[PDB]
């Protein structure tokens, strides 16, 4: 079951897929397809092969230069980086000149969500999530705390002032909005200008507040990342094309999905846009959806969906980030078009469409990403320029040649944005031979992470991101905690991030009251010109002190990422289930994904490998924490326990060998391991 179209032996369930859903629409010939796409593989693989190459050879440098100079001399280091060709010159100033982009990207501050594209459920609502509920939002979450079946007054009460409260904030009364007694330029029984329509319509920060006339809607999630990488199980044709084919589906505007609850079945659909009267008596139409983003896998991975004849390889599988780059692009042509075949909705109104490319590193890396994209144009008959990029700054090398990552990109980029928890993982990994490292919650209050996320703004600012593209930070992992959320996650905006990551529609809209508190746009002003960070103190590599830790803590440390690493894999391993809420041993409902993973996988290889952790120990708290994560899944009847029989579960060896062999990934990555085992248990 594998279609030859020349050189690429395509598993048939893909071939299928592009041939009788995606390219219909697209005018795009496809034998001329299949041909192009023939070509790309065979001109960019060994480009590929050569970056992931140099990565690993750049590592083995690094981990020989520490075995002696165990501490710390900075300059020696420093001068080191440099020789090797880590560290690269800064080129001058700049600015970017990205254009065709959406106004949610150039001209909007406000929530991005990030979901799997894997789930159509999610998917669906992470789409519909532009606009939701505060009163929803408020009652259903811990933001109205419990304290003093059927709706409770008292609570609708604390919902309705909470609110009311946030409207003195976002649209002040000219003379508490409490004591309006009704409505009506609008009349309560500041900014007047601040009234945009009715059907009442307000904005505020450039985003839209509506008053039913009863409830408070927000717009939301202005923008959604649709995540192909890792928030999702995928490991073979079958994954990787329903992947593929939602988000299809989200292009063409006829993703539906069917929910049944209570003997009942409603279909889950997409929402039209939003019309509204303007004062004026005129028409106003507003996005009724997030704009979409797509996340395409990085450099590393390969993948069995297509096999490769030609080039240095025998049937070698293709390279997983240039097949999501040819296929996302694909199915987003239909996002574009408004044909009869392309289906009922677009996502840009400016002819763009959006990559987000994660867990590169380097100037090189950035500019083989956009080759990539100017040759899957080329193939697609899309305009030159039309795929822009989101780079995430989440890899050492990427940070600390930022300047020249965004110049390599200058023409696409559309965000950065701070990938804290893959970068984490890289700093240990990097620094791997250096030491010990602190413990994860010590690296929040790290000098390096704090001149990475300064860094960052700075750095985009300089590069004349205000008004042409977003500049974001990291996801609020939390989902319960949104009293929490509501009161941390503002330093974000108020750190000149244009946008944040949110796990859900909910935390869409409590993150959203945040943009309307803090103007973005002049706290940017205020940081312009600003240089508040050092390559010197990103370069100070967290390792911990002596005597930093009672043994208790080490523990704490321990079992804390063996429960972490276990609850996140079973679910990956036995049920292909990317994205889990999983509690930690301090009880809290955590977000993990891929790059949890990472983190704490590489800080127990770390500490295993400087002796501060014994083999022995890793083992035992693996075994100890198993149960605790089988009865934390017990209600579940997909769920299939760990213990006792640890040895014949592929779930628990994956843990296992996560940690064990950690050391050895490459940067620390956990997908090598992490797909075999996923194919293990489906042949299994
Ligand atoms: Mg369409
Ligand atoms: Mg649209
Ligand atoms: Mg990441």
């Amino acid at each position: 079951d594998r279609v030859s179209a020349g050189n690429l032996r395509v598993a048939r369930v893909l071939y299928d897929f592009v041939n009788n859903e995606a390219l219909p629409g697209t005018d795009i010939n496809p034998n001329s397809f299949w041909s192009g796409v023939a070509k790309v593989v065979a001109d960019l693989t060994p480009q590929n092969q050569s970056l992931l190459n140099s990565r690993d050879e750049l590592q083995a440098q690094i981990d020989k230069w520490h075995r002696h100079r165990v501490i710390f001399d900075v300059d020696a280091y420093r001068q080191f980086l440099i020789d090797i060709g880590y560290l690269l010159p800064e080129p001058d100033d700049f600015t970017i000149s990205t254009s065709g982009v959406d106004d949610e990207i150039t001209m909007t501050a406000g929530p991005q969500l990030v979901v799997p594209v894997l789930n159509a459920r999610f998917a669906l609502n992470a789409a519909n999530a532009r606009w939701g509920s505060l009163y929803d939002a408020l009652y259903g979450t811990d933001t109205i705390p419990e304290t003093e079946s059927e709706y409770n007054k008292i609570r609708g009460d604390k919902v309705i002032a909470y609110a009311r409260k946030f409207m003195d904030q976002a649209v002040p009364l000219a003379s508490s909005w409490t004591n309006a007694t009704g409505v009506s330029q609008l009349q309560i029984a500041a900014s007047p200008e601040k009234f945009v329509g009715y059907n009442v319509l307000l904005a505020n920060h450039g985003l839209h507040i509506e008053v039913l006339i009863k409830d408070v809607i927000l717009e939301s999630a202005i923008t959604t990342i649709m995540d192909f990488e890792d928030s999702v199980t995928a490991v073979d044709a079958d994954d990787k094309v329903r992947g593929y084919r939602n988000w299809l589906g989200l292009n063409k505007g006829d993703l539906t999905e069917e929910v049944n609850k209570d003997g009942k079945t409603f279909t889950r659909v997409l929402n039209a846009d939003r019309s509204y009267t303007t004062p004026d008596g005129g028409e106003l139409t507003l996005p009724g959806r997030s704009l979409l983003f797509v996340r395409n896998v990085g450099h590393l991975t390969t993948s069995d969906a297509i096999l490769v004849d030609g080039g240095d390889g025998q049937e070698k599988e293709v390279f997983e980030g240039i097949i999501d780059a040819v296929f996302t692009g694909l199915a987003a042509i239909h996002g574009l078009k408004t044909g009869e075949a392309n289906g009922p909705l677009t996502n840009s109104r400016t002819g763009s469409i959006y990559i987000v490319k994660p867990k590169m590193h380097g100037p090189a890396e950035v500019a083989f990403t956009c080759e990539l994209f100017s040759r899957v144009e080329d193939v697609l008959g899309l305009p030159q320029g039309t795929l822009k990029v989101g780079i995430m700054d989440e890899e050492r090398r990427t940070t600390l040649n930022l300047k020249a990552c965004i110049k390599a990109a200058a023409d696409r980029v559309v965000f950065i944005n701070t990938g804290f928890l893959d970068r984490t993982g890289d700093e240990i990994h990097t620094s791997m031979e250096a030491g010990p490292m602190i413990r994860k919650g010590a690296m929040k209050n790290s000098t390096w992470i704090k001149a990475y996320e300064d860094a960052n703004v700075d750095i985009g600012l300089a590069a004349g991101f205000k008004g042409k593209a977003q500049i974001g930070k990291g996801m609020w992992a939390m989902t319960e905690l949104m009293a929490d959320m509501v009161e941390q996650k503002i330093g974000q905006p108020k750190a000149g991030a244009t946008t944040a990551w949110v796990p859900s529609p909910t935390a869409a809209t409590l993150h959203a009251m945040h943009y309307h508190q803090v103007d973005v746009a002049a706290v940017q002003q205020e940081l312009t010109g600003q240089r508040r960070a050092t390559v010197d103190q990103l370069l100070t590599i967290p390792l911990a002190k002596k005597l930093a830790w009672a043994p208790e803590e080490i523990r704490e440390e321990v079992d804390n990422d063996c429960q972490s690493i276990l609850g996140y894999v079973v679910r990956w391993v036995d049920q292909g289930i990317g994205c889990s809420k999983v509690p930690d041993i301090h009880n809290v409902a955590l977000m993990e994904d891929r790059a949890t993973l990472r983190i704490s996988s590489q800080l127990l290889a770390n500490w295993l490998r400087h002796g501060v952790i014994t083999s022995e120990d890793v083992r035992a708290s693996l075994e100890r924490m198993a149960p605790l994560v089988d009865q934390q899944n017990a209600e579940d009847p997909a769920y299939r326990p760990m213990a006792p029989n640890f040895d014949d579960s592929i779930a628990f060896l994956a843990a296992q060998e996560l940690i064990l062999s950690g050391a050895q990934q490459p940067n620390g990555y956990t997908e090598p391991i992490l797909h075999r085992r996923r194919r293990e248990f489906k042949a299994q």
